[PDB]
């Protein structure tokens, strides 16, 4: 080896001992020290044997071959050099450990083989090296190496096609060219675009991505560590750190080849600035430079693989264990740690942990790669470097003080946006009732000072991330000018040339990252490690005892001398308790509130803690509890509760639990969606569910806790004679009842009456009776693309001048960058004289200028972005609550609350605290790329020719990536919500699921919505890995092709224009993917713009103040109603109205339901448009007076009294209109003194959502209150305790003003006089009561 023959001459050839030796020791040396770690993959993993295929067999011949060929060598030998001998030999039994590897990977059912591949492709390239060597050389022993390189490519081209196996997801059959470069995920990125991607279009999971196989395995760890008694770190690393490890090997070698692209680009400088190096070793550089970014883009994406898939396995894990612990842990457990806790467990601890898999490898990466790169630099600049190193130490601090406080500001900004959505629920729910009372400008008011807070918050953290955006684009400058500034001045002999510049500029770039997210790292392990303790302490919570009953297969129910408990520490609940309940018999538990009624059923059912005794309850349990649990899915299945349809016995079921008329109600019968995200029940409506499910699954021990506390009286004893009585569905079931209802004991065959937890004189009706003790003692107790429109409607909202401010301050940071970088470049350029650059504080004052105006004019963009941010998402909120209040009651009635409220929840979010950042983002992700072909296109004009077709490429898989992106990712979005949904079910009827024995089949239920999630997810993040590897090497090729245009042309170039054209173009790599995924990203997220302004050009209702023909005050001077020919479409409801009600006359409606009774009421305040009537009140029309006029000037009292949040003063006057002595006399006339004096915060208590502190009547009182209050002398009341007393008071004062009424009830609208009668909107009788009979 020497440099004569191998770099200096215009033939690069490898010295003769070279091939032979280290040529030949590098591909064998490869198999030997992958062969004993291949082994742990090939045993681990395992998938079957593969057939006998000529393939297989094609490529174990040929290795038998080589072998011989090499060892016939060895023949020859033996037949001088040392060489001669090992060489072969060596290359011999290596080969012979390849055949022998294809065998064994075909036993282990291994298609594509990375190994073989990867050591087939250096031993040709290792033959070509030799080849080339041995055809310019020129028999002997020639012709052996050619049998072996023509063996060695047919066997490299025979490794490429994949194997037989021994809607799946085409990633197992893949090859390993494929896996690397994701390919066959291709197809579904063509297919996205093509149409539109749907759940039934995802593949099916890997198996061992499915939730059956990772979860049993976290469960047997976590079982294992709990056996010796825990830590769930060291769970977490035995499951899932194997697969893990492969991304710490995968992460080592990115970070190495990284650093080699600033080594070959120190390289090239030097091989431009010399003008006598030969060409061949510009182009072997730059075919470096080229090998080693592509090979860093595919370990790097491996590596990303590899973390997602093990985020993946672990997310799912903990789902699904988390969900079968919440299946077994018992009622203290689950007391102590609420509901959302544990919902929280299932969501944001488990995605902190995927989140926290895929950059967890930065605590090492990122503190290597540092080391890495600041020994660079010092072998480059000396110790200049420590002022970089201070400046990187200023600002690393700085960026993590920062990202706390941005922290503390989006806790607030959270608390402030639950407390708005709390009001905009409230409103909405509610919406009817503000509208009738004209109170959408006090509501709009208070919703606006929520934001207000909400935007304060934000226009702080909107502060910090324009410093923090500054400090990242800026902190590469500051230490390059910090370390170029120190370098120079130390020393006048410090020559600053190109190779020194422009190298250092690529180890800043590098970096740049792992400073900006080693914070981050660190916050996120800390944020996990919490996580980790909660849901440690989920999973190491008591499991309850399964057999703490017999459950004996099929006297009924025996207990024995049993005490239970509700927690180990606390008394019993039940103390010595015995009973014998036999076969088919009805039993009613009896006992005062608090006894221990339905303590005795959870005990039943293994629910309480078993101090001591014995329980053999025999045979299938039904559980019918007192809270009842209704799951989200249709009637019909909740009532089948995963079980066969029966019609005849589903059918006999339904009305016997006279479920009809709840079913005719139901606007899609039994088919609707009931529960609290569907259409909401009446709770007896609920019990009357329950029942129904647990009379269908057809038990033979049925405990009933009180099903009967809801329904009416009648309805109850209907229920009992058809389902629980001896005569009804079950007659021959055992049945334990909990009631406190007399009316049905005497049909029980066994009463059990206990008191305080203990059995107290059981026995029959008539014997307890007789025996007169404690039962008589409890007697006489009582699609396509997003349009440019919604783009530029975002830019108005910005402000046009905030937007294109912002265009030009970007524009003018980037200017400012490229020509900071000529800059440099021209000062490298300088020449040397007497040792020292004669021009180096000219052109470092310039260089520090230009990065002052880069970091003011970076700040300014970021301040300009965040605050109009700022200013959209308050532009933005405001049209969408006006559009909302002034949106017709029929809006409300026809868009389901859920977009509604998801349009001021997430969609305000997307606005305000994401849109502006991808804004940001992708104008980096842009002019990075724009400045990078900018300076390339400069400096070489001829690498113009590949912009197109590279560009062609980028626009494709552009194209294909969005096309698909938005779809994975919106059913992403969709398959995250229903688990956790399901999981929250889970935790309300884990009672019933457990004495229905369906924890299985809701085990199953949850592993499939996890798999639903997974299969959404892996192909978006596979979809980010397929685009990644294409355009990022794109970025690589157009490294390669500047570089070779600099190498070309080289004697026209100076060194500074090379290491410039070079390091933009190493930088444009790791961006051209960026600017698409921030594409996506903008595409996905304008919607959410989209979304804010639908309801702007939606039909509004009639204007509030028309203020041209307003009323005078006293609209209503005596309150003269006449409806002149009223029409009112809901075709018509109302038909044919022509009545008129006199000043102070009291008039009421009557009608069955469906008449146009409480539609004449919207009439009164315009609800609805009147279709054809021309209702006047005195002298004035009402259609054309302004909506909040009349709704100010006329008051209803509607059925069910809607109750806000805030103060009672604010549900009275939410204007404050009103002064204080009215507000306490109009409290005092509405029977409320009493009660309104009696709360500790006077007129300013706090009633919580819908009043629920408050009791109904006070609620109806309040609403009186209301009216009363107003003073005005046309009033309407809606009528369904208290009824006396509110019929007393509206029969007190308001005789002076005209009532209308409409009540379901007759013998209250027989007091007023001029009733109207409504047949079906038709005016039947128009007359006194008097002359009613
Ligand atoms: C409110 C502060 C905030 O939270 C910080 C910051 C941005 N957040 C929004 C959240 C977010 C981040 N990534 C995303 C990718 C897709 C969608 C959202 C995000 C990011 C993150 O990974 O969070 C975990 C992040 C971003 C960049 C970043 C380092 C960084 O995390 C440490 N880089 C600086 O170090 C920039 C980058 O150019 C770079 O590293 O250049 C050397 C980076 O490109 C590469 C090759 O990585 C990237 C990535 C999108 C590409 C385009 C240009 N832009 C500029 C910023 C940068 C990014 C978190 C907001
Ligand atoms: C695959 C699709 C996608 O890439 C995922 C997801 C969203 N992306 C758009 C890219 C993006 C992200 N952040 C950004 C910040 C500015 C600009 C763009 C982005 C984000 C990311 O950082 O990527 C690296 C991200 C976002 C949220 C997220 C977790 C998350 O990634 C870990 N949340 C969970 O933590 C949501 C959040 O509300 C929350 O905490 O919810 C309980 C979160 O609030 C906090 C305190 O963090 C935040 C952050 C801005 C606040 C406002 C509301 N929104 C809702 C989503 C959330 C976010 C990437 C699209
Ligand atoms: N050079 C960086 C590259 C990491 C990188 O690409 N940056 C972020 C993006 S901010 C990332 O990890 N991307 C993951 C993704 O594709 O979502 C390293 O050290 O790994």
């Amino acid at each position: 080896w020497e440099w004569n023959v191998t770099w200096n001459t215009s033939n690069p050839d490898f010295t003769k001992c070279f091939q032979n030796t280290v040529l030949v020791w590098v591909p064998c040396s490869y198999l030997w020290v992958c062969f004993p770690f291949y082994f742990l993959y090939l045993s681990h993993h395992d998938r079957g044997y593969i057939q006998m295929t000529h393939l297989n067999k094609a490529k174990t011949a040929l290795g038998f071959l080589l072998w011989i060929v090499c060892w016939a060598d060895l023949f020859y030998s033996f037949w001088l050099a040392p060489v001669f001998l090992v060489s072969p030999t060596l290359l011999g039994i290596t080969m012979l450990l390849a055949t022998f590897l294809i065998q064994i990977e075909r036993r282990r059912g291994v298609q594509s083989s990375g190994i073989m591949l990867t050591f087939w492709l250096i031993a040709l390239l290792c033959a070509l090296a030799i080849l080339r060597s041995k055809i310019m050389t020129a028999v002997f022993r020639d012709v052996t190496f050619y049998i072996y390189f023509s063996l060695v490519l047919i066997q490299l081209v025979l490794s490429c096609f994949s194997d037989r196996s021994p809607n799946p997801c085409p990633e197992s059959s893949a090859s390993f060219l494929s896996r690397i470069t994701f390919w066959w995920i291709t197809g579904m990125m063509v297919q996205g675009y093509r149409q539109p991607l749907e759940s039934t279009d995802l593949w099916s999971l890997n198996k061992e991505d499915t939730s059956e196989q990772v979860v049993p395995v976290l469960v047997k760890n976590w079982k294992k560590e709990c056996a010796k008694s825990p830590s769930l770190f060291k769970v977490l690393y035995k499951t899932f750190g194997p697969y893990f490890l492969m991304s710490f090997l995968f992460k080592a070698v990115h970070d190495l080849m990284m650093f080699a692209g600033p080594e070959i680009l120190k390289l090239l400088i030097n091989f431009v600035n010399d003008k006598k190096a030969p060409e061949w070793q510009g182009y072997f550089y730059t075919a470096l430079l080229f090998i080693s970014a592509c090979l860093q883009t595919l370990v790097l994406h491996q590596y990303f693989h590899i973390c997602f898939v093990s985020g993946m396995r672990i997310k799912t894990a903990v789902i699904g264990a988390v969900y079968r612990k919440a299946l077994v842990i018992t009622n203290a457990a689950r007391k102590s740690s609420t509901v959302g806790e544990i919902v929280n467990l299932m969501s944001v601890d488990a995605q902190r942990f995927m989140d926290l898999a895929t950059y967890i490898n930065m605590i090492w990466s990122a503190p290597l790669q540092v080391i890495l790169a600041l020994y660079l630099l010092w072998l480059n600049l000396g110790p200049s470097v420590l002022a970089g190193v201070a400046v990187m130490v200023l600002m690393v601090p700085l960026n993590a003080v920062m990202a706390m406080k941005t922290k503390t500001y989006q806790v607030a900004h959270m608390k402030s946006k639950d407390n708005r959505i709390k009001l905009m629920n409230e409103i909405l729910n509610g919406i009817k009732v503000l509208k009738l009372y004209a109170w959408e400008l006090a509501f709009k008011d208070k919703v606006l000072a929520i934001r207000q807070e909400e935007l304060k918050v934000l226009k702080k953290s909107a502060y910090l991330a324009a410093v923090g955006t500054f400090t990242w684009v800026c902190t590469p400058f500051l230490v390059a000018l910090s370390t170029f500034a120190v370098y120079v001045t130390v020393d006048e002999n410090n020559i600053l040339d190109a190779q020194k510049a422009f190298v250092s500029l690529a180890l800043f770039n590098i970096l740049r990252f792992p400073l900006n997210i080693l914070p981050m790292v660190i916050s996120s392990i800390v944020q996990a490690s919490v996580s980790l303790k909660r849901l440690r302490v989920f999973l190491s919570h008591e499991d309850l005892d399964p057999d703490s009953i017999q459950r004996r297969p099929i006297n009924s129910i025996t207990v024995k001398n049993a005490t239970f408990t509700w927690a180990r520490n606390d008394p019993p609940t039940l103390h010595g308790i015995t009973f014998s309940v036999p076969e088919g018999s009805l039993v009613a538990v009896v006992g005062q509130v608090g006894c221990g009624k339905s303590s005795l059923l959870s005990a039943l059912l293994a629910e309480m803690d078993k101090v001591e005794g014995h329980v053999t309850v025999k045979g299938s349990v039904a559980y019918v509890p007192q809270q009842a649990w209704i799951q989200n899915i249709s009637l019909r299945e909740n009532i089948l509760f995963g079980r066969q349809l029966q019609e005849r016995y589903y059918k006999a079921v339904v009305e016997a639990c006279a479920l009809l008329p709840d079913l005719e109600i139901l606007p899609s019968g039994d088919r609707t969606e009931i529960g609290e995200k569907g259409v909401n029940l009446s709770g007896g409506q609920k019990q009357r569910v329950s029942l129904a499910r647990a009379v269908y699954c057809d038990s033979d021990v049925y405990l009933l806790d009180d099903p009967l506390s809801a329904v009416d009286a009648h309805v109850g004893k209907h229920i009992f004679e058809n389902v629980i009585g001896p005569k009804g569905l079950l007659k021959n079931k055992t049945r334990l009842l909990v009631t406190h209802a007399i009316s049905y004991l005497p049909q029980m065959d066994v009463i059990i009456v206990m008191s305080g937890g203990k059995i107290s004189e059981m026995g029959s009706y008539q014997e307890l009776l007789a025996r007169d003790g404690a039962f008589a003692e409890f007697l006489r107790t009582y699609t396509g693309q997003v349009k440019l429109s919604v783009y530029w409607d975002y830019m108005k909202a910005i402000g046009l001048f905030i937007s294109f401010l912002s265009i030009f301050l970007f524009l003018c940071n980037h200017v400012a960058s490229l020509v900071s970088n000529y800059w440099l470049s021209l000062w490298t350029d300088d020449p040397i004289v007497n040792g020292t650059q004669e021009h180096t504080q000219v052109r470092l004052s310039v260089y520090g200028a230009l990065g002052i105006s880069q970091g003011i004019t970076v700040f300014g963009y970021s301040m300009a972005v965040s605050i109009g941010g700022i200013f959209a998402s308050r532009r933005l909120h405001l049209d969408l609550l006006h559009n909302v209040l002034r949106s017709p009651i029929s809006f409300f009635e026809r868009t389901p609350s859920g977009n509604l409220v998801n349009r001021f929840s997430k969609e305000l979010d997307t606005v305000d605290s994401m849109i502006p950042q991808v804004i940001k983002m992708f104008m980096g992700s842009l002019f990075n790329v724009i400045g990078a072909c900018i300076i390339i296109l400069l400096a070489t004009p001829m690498a113009a020719v590949i912009i197109p077709p590279l560009g062609l490429i980028y626009f494709f898989v552009q194209r294909f990536y969005v096309a698909s992106s938005r779809q994975l990712k919106r059913l992403e979005s969709v398959s995250r919500s229903p688990v956790y949904s399901h999981f929250n079910e889970t935790l309300l009827g884990v009672s019933v699921i457990r004495a229905f024995e369906e924890q299985e089949r809701f085990i199953r239920q949850s592993d499939l919505k996890v798999d639903e999630n997974q299969k959404a997810y892996y192909p978006s993040i596979v979809a980010n890995r397929w685009l990644a590897v294409r355009l990022e090497c794109v970025g690589n090729c157009i490294v390669l092709f500047a570089s070779l245009f600099a190498v070309i042309s080289r004697h026209s170039l100076s060194a500074g224009l090379v290491g410039l054209s070079v390091s933009y173009s190493l930088q444009v790599t790791t961006y051209l993917n960026w600017l698409v995924r921030m594409s996506s990203e903008m595409e996905t997220n304008i919607v959410a713009v989209e979304r804010l302004k639908e309801y702007s050009e939606t039909e509004k209702e009639a204007p509030w103040q028309i203020q041209d023909m307003a009323p005078p005050k006293d609209w209503p001077q005596v309150g003269r109603v006449e409806f002149r020919d009223y029409g009112l479409r809901y075709d018509l409801v109302l038909k044919h109205i022509n009545v008129t009600i006199d000043g102070g006359e009291k008039v009421g409606i009557v009608g069955r339901t469906g008449a146009g009774k409480s539609s004449l009421t919207l009439g009164l305040f315009r609800i609805k448009e009147s279709a054809e009537g021309e209702i006047i009140i005195d002298d004035i029309n009402i259609a054309k007076i302004g909506l909040h006029d009349l709704r100010f000037k006329i008051t209803i009292i509607p059925q069910d009294p809607v109750l806000f949040s805030g103060s009672l003063r604010m549900n009275l006057d939410p204007f404050s209109q009103y002064s204080d002595e009215e507000v306490w006399t109009s409290l005092e006339l509405a029977h409320l003194k009493g009660f309104v004096s009696a709360l500790p915060d006077k007129l300013n208590h706090e009633c919580a959502e819908g009043g629920e502190n408050l009791s109904v009547g006070q609620r109806q009182l309040v609403c009186l209150a209301r009216a009363l209050l107003r003073k005005t002398k046309i009033l309407v009341l809606d009528e369904a305790e208290t009824d006396d007393l509110i019929q007393s008071t509206i029969r007190t004062q308001f005789d002076d003003c005209t009532v209308l009424t409409i009540a379901h009830r007759l013998n209250t609208i027989m007091d007023y006089t001029r009733v109207i009668v409504l047949d079906k909107g038709e005016i039947q009788e128009w007359g006194s009561p008097s002359d009613l009979l």
